[PDB]
């Protein structure tokens, strides 16, 4: 049982509005959206969403699988040895957010403030005392992005294990030799960070030159979530307000995706005319180049949607019916629908490009989304005895932290280790207004609803 | 009653180190040393210092009041109109961590996501709604460091006071045009940027160039706070680690301040030898250029202390006694102390130059000191039925916090506005472990204390 079976499950039901229905529903865990800061959701005019991860949640593990293993055909293309393709993808090891230390050739989690939680070398989890030769300080420098890399997202997991495989791989055949910044084959000298630097090319060339997107949509029942509530919830969205679509992505993988999310033999509910996915939105945009998008962004271009191809110049007229937008910025969205930054709530998947960068830069509203929630809450309920011994609670600490984490999965929850909070957790409570398994949660809200936080005291004024 | 009358009082006492006595003490919050994350006392091995507003903690409103003279005197000397000597410094006006925006003139005092909580033209408070022609938002964008400038230390509440003594000058006087942007006069056109940047270097030049250091040296009870539990605590500091002086000040100004902090007939206790201040320090290094002293910082050099003029060169030595460094990083120390970045106490005044920069770039443990606390605690307590009133409940909520935010200023709290927390109360909870009115508060705990914060939890762990 993944997250996505989880999201595909409580997808499959149908929407039961009664409002008695609807308040009981969102008291499970499940279903509910969950608050950082207060927001009145009668002062939201414009719902703002991008697709991938959000929209389209990929179904696990099978989607991560096929891009690892697109990824370790195009390293074998270009050289890498073939063990490689005896690698198969293991959902059990990554946990997103990690960060791969490129000068040793190590997998880091780390909270708020660069201090290592766990340290992996391949599939060698290095013990407190033995990280301290490579991190004296157990402390890494953030501000450190040349050496340091930080796996934000969905798309990431399989390059978070293939990192590992190849780690564990060369550690382990004779043929090389192990270095502290790499490995010797040779007169060859490949370093941590040059190998993932192919790595990540790789991951970028499946998605933009490989068969990854063709591979997706000619099964796309295998690899997308699909849900008949979408269609309800932003028809619901466009009565009280305006609804944008920005997406990374391009029109003719975006159309091909959206398609297919809105393939019912309905429209919004059961029973009315089927409309185009487009009809639900008052200004489409792709190419987006988030987080660049937020601040100066890119030259606006308008799609030509017979063809797919972009039109060429700068599109310098107004907001009509049917237009497709590609690249622009931020301040596109606002100007065109009169919208503030505080009338916007922006739903997205990515911690940094769609939230930390909307609420920084642009005072934003944001809502994240999680999919990995839908079944770490199982598990945070399920070893709720666990935690609640650490917290009553040195070896028995360590070993209880253990246990816990390894509920999991080999690196942990996204959230935590044992009592420690992760740097993920730290920028969902920092930057994310409200946080969900899913956005479809707001269907169980009403429109006027005020999601409300507690006021937060420092230790003086307590 | 200013916050350094209520530092001096405390300064006044002789210490009773009777255990029952110091716990009883220390519970008072005006002796209290406050906790954010959790601190070992006992894990603690380096205790390092800045001496300007830490172990020399100026004497408000006097020295405030010398600055501000000394700084007018220099911007009509350039120029500036005869008006500016009618001036007088007005304590009742500034909060330290305002934000001056270049472009239009203004002070704002903000939250932690650049959201206004208070906006003033000169002495004009501009309410909500008129707010919304500049700030179409109602947010700052904080990255954008050339418009904004936050003005974080002590050393700033003079020219936060001159600046909105400018703008209601200019604005007032029929000599001068007001445009959005700045002043005309005939043919010459004063932007607020080129006004505050004139500010900027008169503040720079009196403490520089000009007689600041000079007049203060000369009447150093007039304008220092002085207390004889500091040799004492030190020395305790001394028995269980090592202690150094990071100072941005020069040495020759540094050896006038310390030598009176600790001029008094007897060494850390009544009745033993008095020693000089060099005792009291493993390590002591001037000109630290903070921030830039925790990333590549200066060359090391020698001090010459005989003359107070560098020696020539790069300093190439091992460390010995009566050896005084300038320049150089916070790698020297730990090099030189056999320290790792959480061995290190660093106790200092500046949020970003001392306690965030060191925090993020270096694992440091930190101790902010925050001067004001010293009777924002005493408003607190005092008017606490205010804020209580306040945490029960439109208009009125407004009216209360108006009269909540007025018991501390013009500008309100250091740490509110009402219910909403300001950016500078932000970084103290997530960038200073302990905090403090004084760093004596100290003197109070046993060295083996174990400082403790509450784990934090999610919303869906809560
Ligand atoms: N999750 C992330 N993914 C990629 N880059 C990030 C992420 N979070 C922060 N950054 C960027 O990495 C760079 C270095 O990070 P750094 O620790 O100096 O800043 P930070 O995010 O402000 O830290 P803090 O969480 O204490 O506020 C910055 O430019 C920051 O914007
Ligand atoms: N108190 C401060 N004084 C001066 N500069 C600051 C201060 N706080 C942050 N900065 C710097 O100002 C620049 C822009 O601030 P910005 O809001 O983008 O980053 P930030 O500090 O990481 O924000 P956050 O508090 O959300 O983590 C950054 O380089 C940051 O390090
Ligand atoms: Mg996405
Ligand atoms: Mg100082
Ligand atoms: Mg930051």
């Amino acid at each position: 049982t993944s997250w996505s079976d989880r999201l595909q499950n409580a997808a499959d039901m149908p929407a039961n509005m009664d409002k008695h229905a609807l308040k009981k529903y969102r008291r499970e865990a499940y279903h509910r959206v969950f608050v950082n800061r207060s927001l009145a959701m009668e002062k939201i005019k414009c719902f703002g969403f991008n697709m991938d991860y959000t929209l389209a949640v990929y179904k696990s593990p099978e989607y991560e699988s096929l891009g690892f293993e697109l990824t370790v055909e195009r390293l074998v293309s270009i050289g890498y040895p073939q063990e490689l393709l005896s690698f198969a993808y293991d959902s059990t090891f990554p946990t997103r957010g990690l960060v791969f230390d490129t000068l040793y050739g190590n997998l880091l989690k780390v909270d708020a403030y660069g201090n290592l939680l766990v340290c992996a070398h391949g599939f060698n989890f290095i013990r407190g005392p033995e990280t301290r030769e490579q991190y004296p300080n157990k402390f890494i420098q953030r501000d450190d992005t040349e050496r340091f890399y930080i796996l934000n997202t969905l798309f990431n997991l399989p390059e978070t294990y293939l990192l590992a495989c190849l780690v564990d791989f060369f550690t382990n055949c004779p043929r090389y030799t192990s270095c502290e910044t790499g490995f010797k084959d040779g007169d060859l000298f490949m370093s941590y960070r040059s190998m993932f630097q192919d790595v990540r090319d790789a991951v970028d060339w499946v998605h933009y030159k490989g068969s990854l997107k063709e591979k997706t949509v000619e099964n796309l029942e295998k690899y997308v979530v699909k849900d008949g509530k979408l269609p309800l919830l932003l028809s619901r969205m466009k009565e009280v307000g305006k609804v944008f679509l920005a997406t990374n992505s391009d029109y003719k993988y975006t159309d091909k995706i959206m398609t297919y999310l809105f393939d019912f033999p309905h429209g919004p509910k059961p029973g009315s005319s089927h409309r185009p996915w487009q009809s639900y939105f008052d200004l489409i945009l792709v190419d987006a180049r988030k987080p660049l998008f937020f601040g100066e962004g890119t030259v606006l271009r308008q799609v030509d949607t017979k063809t797919g191809k972009l039109k060429i110049g700068t599109y310098t007229g107004p907001l009509q019916h049917g237009i497709v937008y590609s690249g622009g910025s931020s301040d596109t969205i606002c100007d065109l629908l009169g919208a503030k930054g505080k009338d916007i709530l922006y739903i997205g998947d990515h911690i940094f490009g769609d939230i930390l960068k909307s609420k920084k830069r642009q005072g934003w509203r944001t809502f994240l989304v999680i999919p990995e929630l839908a079944q770490e809450l199982h598990v945070w309920t399920d070893k709720s005895s666990l935690f609640e011994e650490l917290q009553s609670l040195q070896r028995r600490i360590k070993k209880v932290t253990h246990d816990m984490d390894m509920c999991y999965g080999m690196m942990g929850s996204l959230f935590r280790s044992g009592s420690r909070q992760t740097l993920f957790a730290s920028q969902v409570m920092r930057y994310a207004d409200l946080y969900a398994a899913s956005f479809i949660n707001l269907l169980y809200y009403p429109f006027s609803y005020l999601f409300r936080a507690a006021h937060v005291l420092m230790p003086h004024e307590s």
